[PDB]
């Protein structure tokens, strides 16, 4: 019996309707600037949608063995997180014209975080995961950093409005994101403390508040 | 016995010789503009070539079960279509200087179409495929649309020649492309109406007339 | 027993410390030009690092059968080479402002080389590999070429210093790179001449002298 069905039966709707919501509202008035934007942000919840639906249907659920059991690992998790994250980081650096340097970097720093996440997310040695967990977090903290001391531009010739619009998402990333290693850590694959049911939910409120909500928190603003 | 061998033994040659044909002819005279082009278009048939060869050799053929049989699904199909499609859409939007907005969008709209194609292209529930088929088509129709009402620029300061060169491919995409969901639909994995042999052929005439021919239909023109 | 452990236990350190070395030294003084650079080059050894670590731990080792045995094929090899190569080619074409034409081309020409490498790197017919080996090399020789007669710009309005800095890496790529088909050829999957132990080492001196060293051979210079 799969009782994660409901928390996973609810991330399709939310993410899915979130997309069906940005096109409708999506258009460009005088500067095909928001145009680049209005796009990205639709992609983020849309891509995810196939994933929540992909977990939801029972297709993204393997049964890897940690010397003592045979547990579930929704591999289709890192997949959705694989294409959304570099898209958000783009909504970011874009807004805050961020030298391509921190850009190519920004992403790769991302990429390598999820990938390794994946590796340590399927390994059959109860003691080889966690190490991979280090390198991943380790890396996370690198974008996170560059995101602070980093994207702190030289707000001089720009919209004396961005600031907030920026730091309000810049504060929603540092908080919302930093939660993943923490759950993944003790979830269904970390310590075996919190089992899937609750984790999986901990995971969707973490997602939505990160996408559906995110994009709004921005496109409503200039 | 594999009698799809011949229709699949012929897509290597066509696609393969099609490549060996664009480099030879490929060069740039006054504007490294066609340069960006002459490139893309070589990639399209070349990438494909490894794929027709990859199917052709018997390496891209799985045996997924639809509660009642055990049928073949050339997974190496969505692979070739995974990198060619975003390349063509580029030959397009390029030619028709198309705001990066419709661009990043164009592709992702593509991407998600093939990916999901893949998912519903390997699933073991005779009733979970088709749904995925919806989301894929559903999406197709989104680029298709933006391709019409969409790429209809403001032909003002440009080559009063593009138009045709454009709408002739723009008419070759809307027709040739829209055939895939229709075959995949009843092919060897849809309904089990048309078996592989014929499908596979339906599939290669669909491909070539889409690449070998395509690129020509363009680079011959200015 | 795995005696490749040491040669693979040493590529983590080298590549790993090589990264920990470019950030530290990595910064931008007057032109966020080196900025684009200082980035790429950190990625190259870093990405690799997870891979040497991924081989090193025993996670990237399959057991494919060549009609007569059951041999090892560190599939996690083409993975690291999948993202580093298009990054180096970028350190290159960048430095030598290289029309996007040769650029998009440069990479795809790369991409298809490793991919096919992979295909012929896992196939279970002792006689179908080598063919794939052809198409791969075949392709290699295409970037290699464009790298010579090709990137030979029109050194006119530029740093009368690049030249060397260029041809010294341009000479380190043509030599160091061209060795892979040659080892892969007779290694543990080609002819079965040189077994893993030595190959694997032949392979890491080939790597480092290609990355750790590479990047240095450049960023030290202007
Ligand atoms: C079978 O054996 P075994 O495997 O061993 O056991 C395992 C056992 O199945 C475990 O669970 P449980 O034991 O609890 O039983 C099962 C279940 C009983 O129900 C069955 C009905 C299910 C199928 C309906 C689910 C609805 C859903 C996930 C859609 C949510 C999307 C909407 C509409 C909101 C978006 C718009 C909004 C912003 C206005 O319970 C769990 C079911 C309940 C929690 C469902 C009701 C609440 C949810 C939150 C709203 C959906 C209601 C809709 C009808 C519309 C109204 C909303 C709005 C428009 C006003
Ligand atoms: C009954 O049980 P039992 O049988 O006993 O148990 C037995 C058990 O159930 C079954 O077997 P096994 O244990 O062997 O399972 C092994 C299984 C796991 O590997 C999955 C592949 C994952 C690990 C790789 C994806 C991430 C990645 C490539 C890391 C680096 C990515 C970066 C940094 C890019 C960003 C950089 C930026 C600058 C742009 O498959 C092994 C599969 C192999 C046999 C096949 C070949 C490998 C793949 C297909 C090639 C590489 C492709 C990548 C590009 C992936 C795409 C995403 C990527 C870009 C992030
Ligand atoms: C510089 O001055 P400034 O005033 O900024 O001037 C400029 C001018 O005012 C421009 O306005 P701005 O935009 O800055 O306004 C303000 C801004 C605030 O950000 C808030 C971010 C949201 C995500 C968080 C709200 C909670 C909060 C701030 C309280 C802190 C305490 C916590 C975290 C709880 C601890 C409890 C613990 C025990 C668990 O935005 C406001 C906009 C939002 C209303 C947007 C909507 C988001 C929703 C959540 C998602 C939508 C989709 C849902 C249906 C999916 C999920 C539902 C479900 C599963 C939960
Ligand atoms: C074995 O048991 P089982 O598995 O149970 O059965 C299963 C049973 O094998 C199923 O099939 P079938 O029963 O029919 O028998 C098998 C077969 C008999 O043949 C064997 C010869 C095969 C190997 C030759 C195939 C040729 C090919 C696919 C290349 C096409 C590329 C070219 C040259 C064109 C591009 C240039 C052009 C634009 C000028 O038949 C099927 C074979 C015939 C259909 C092949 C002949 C026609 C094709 C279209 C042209 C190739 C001819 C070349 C020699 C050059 C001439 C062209 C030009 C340059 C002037
Ligand atoms: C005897 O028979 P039996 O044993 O009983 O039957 C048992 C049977 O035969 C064997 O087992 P199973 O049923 O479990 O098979 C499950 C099998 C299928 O999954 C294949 C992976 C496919 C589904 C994923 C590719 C597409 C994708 C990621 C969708 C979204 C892509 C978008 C939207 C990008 C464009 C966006 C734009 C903005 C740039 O593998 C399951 C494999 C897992 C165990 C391993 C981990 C997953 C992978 C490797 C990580 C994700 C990588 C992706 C980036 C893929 C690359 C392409 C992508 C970019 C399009
Ligand atoms: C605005 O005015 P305009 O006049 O445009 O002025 C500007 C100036 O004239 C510039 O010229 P342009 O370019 O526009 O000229 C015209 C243009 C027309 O497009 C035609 C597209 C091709 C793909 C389709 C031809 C068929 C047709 C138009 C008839 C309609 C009826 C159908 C579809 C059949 C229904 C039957 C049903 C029962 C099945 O191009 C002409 C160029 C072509 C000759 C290019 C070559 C393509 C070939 C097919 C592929 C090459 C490789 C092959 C060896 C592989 C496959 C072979 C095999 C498997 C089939
Ligand atoms: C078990 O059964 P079975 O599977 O059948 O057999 C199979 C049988 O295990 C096969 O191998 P072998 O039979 O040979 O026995 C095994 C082994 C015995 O050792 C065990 C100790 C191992 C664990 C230590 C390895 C060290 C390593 C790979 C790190 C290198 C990185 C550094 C420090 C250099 C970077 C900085 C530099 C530029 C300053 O041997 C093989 C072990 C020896 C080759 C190791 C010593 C030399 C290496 C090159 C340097 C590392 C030394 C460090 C302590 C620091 C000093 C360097 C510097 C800072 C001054
Ligand atoms: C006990 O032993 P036994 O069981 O008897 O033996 C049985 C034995 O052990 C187990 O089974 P099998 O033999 O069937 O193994 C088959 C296995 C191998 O395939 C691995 C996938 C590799 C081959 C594909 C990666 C490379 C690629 C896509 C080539 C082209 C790339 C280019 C040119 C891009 C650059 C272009 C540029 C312009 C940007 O998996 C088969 C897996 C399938 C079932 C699942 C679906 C396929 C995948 C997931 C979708 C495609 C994703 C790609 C985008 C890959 C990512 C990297 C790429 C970008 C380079
Ligand atoms: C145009 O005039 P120019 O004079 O250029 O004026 C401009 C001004 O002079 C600017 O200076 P430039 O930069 O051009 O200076 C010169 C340049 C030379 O390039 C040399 C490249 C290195 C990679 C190769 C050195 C060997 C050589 C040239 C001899 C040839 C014979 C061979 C190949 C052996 C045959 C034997 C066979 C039997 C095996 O650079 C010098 C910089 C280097 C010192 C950089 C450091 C690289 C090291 C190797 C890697 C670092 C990390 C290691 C810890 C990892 C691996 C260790 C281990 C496993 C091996
Ligand atoms: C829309 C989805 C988002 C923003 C997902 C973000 C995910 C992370 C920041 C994940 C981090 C992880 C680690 C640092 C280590 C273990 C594995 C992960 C993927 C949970
Ligand atoms: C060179 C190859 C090309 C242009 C391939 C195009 C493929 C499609 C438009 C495929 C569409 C599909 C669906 C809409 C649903 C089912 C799966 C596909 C991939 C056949
Ligand atoms: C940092 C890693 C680098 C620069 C790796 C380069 C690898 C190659 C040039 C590999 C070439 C191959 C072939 C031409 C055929 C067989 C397979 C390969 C991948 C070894």
């Amino acid at each position: 019996g799969r009782p994660e069905w409901i928390w996973l039966a609810l991330g399709t709707a939310l993410m899915g309707l979130g997309t069906l919501y940005f096109l409708v509202k999506g258009m460009g008035v005088s500067d095909p600037d928001a145009k680049k934007f209005y796009a990205i942000t639709t992609l983020v919840p849309a891509i995810a949608f196939t994933m929540y639906l992909s977990m939801l249907l029972g297709y993204g659920l393997t049964m890897v063995p940690f010397g003592g059991e045979q547990n579930p690992i929704y591999w289709a998790r890192y997949a959705d997180w694989l294409f959304t994250t570099p898209l958000l980081l783009l909504d970011l650096a874009l807004l805050v014209d961020a030298d391509q340097g921190t850009i190519l970097a920004l992403v790769g720093a991302d990429g390598i975080m999820i990938g390794t996440g994946l590796v340590g997310a399927l390994t059959k040695v109860y003691s080889y995961r966690f190490v991979w967990w280090a390198i991943s977090t380790a890396a996370m903290l690198y974008i996170l950093y560059v995101l602070f001391f980093g994207f702190t531009s030289k707000a001089e010739s720009m919209r004396p409005e961005v600031a907030s619009t920026f730091k309000v998402l810049r504060n929603v990333t540092v908080v919302l994101w930093s939660a993943y290693p923490v759950v993944w850590l003790i979830g269904s694959e970390g310590a075996g403390i919190v089992p899937l049911n609750i984790e999986t939910l901990l995971f969707m409120v973490l997602d939505v508040s990160a996408k559906v909500g995110f994009g709004l928190i921005l496109l409503r603003s200039r």
